[PDB]
């Protein structure tokens, strides 16, 4: 389609994807929408085999080809690709970065994780514990796991990595340790 952008390529979700295997994280591509005229989509690499397809919804548009001079993206208003993807995807491979380097995120598949924080209560008997995941069939989603103690079911929440921050239950945390001592709030309430 009729889109001059160093990052634009005419691919489907497939091609996207082969095209973004063996890149590194956060890098992305710009590419037409099957849902018409006026879409695009930002794939990207959150890691080996896991990219999220974020939906552009344009507006505004003088032809049916060009760009829209309104851009939305998750309900925030863009003027051009540029500033979506500073403001928005850069951001979003920022606080992915951040999270996946603490201590408290465990690489891996859920079924993987779960076995971790099923033994190391074991062996806490007594210590709550909660690690974070990523969900790999609801791409920018985390888990969030926990156990009270050993004898506690596991339960598992769930934790959208937005553009500003951890979004969790009902508030959008900036950082991953303001996400921490809201967790640990909204426990002991």
């Amino acid at each position: 389609r009729v889109i001059n952008h160093p990052y634009y390529f005419p691919f489907n979700g497939r091609q996207a994807e082969d095209y973004l295997r063996s890149k590194e994280r956060g890098e992305f591509v710009i590419r037409q929408s099957s849902r018409g005229d006026d879409h695009l989509v930002i794939t990207w690499k959150l890691d080996k085999d896991l990219f999220q397809h974020i939906d552009i919804q344009e507006l505004e548009k003088e032809n049916p080809l060009a760009l829209g001079k309104v851009l939305i993206v998750d309900n925030q208003k863009y003027n051009d690709l540029d500033q979506i993807i500073v403001e928005y995807l850069q951001n979003k491979v920022r606080l992915l970065n951040e999270m996946t380097s603490s201590e408290k995120f465990k690489s891996g598949t859920k079924k993987d994780v779960v076995k971790f924080i099923e033994d190391y209560s074991r062996v806490n008997p007594n210590k709550s514990v909660y690690y974070f995941s990523l969900n790999h069939d609801n791409p920018g989603w985390f888990y969030l796991m926990f156990k009270i103690n050993a004898n506690s079911k596991l339960y598992t929440w769930n934790v959208k990595l937005t553009n500003t921050g951890y979004f969790l239950v009902n508030y959008n945390y900036p950082s991953v340790i303001q996400l921490c001592n809201g967790f640990k709030t909204l426990l002991k309430s």
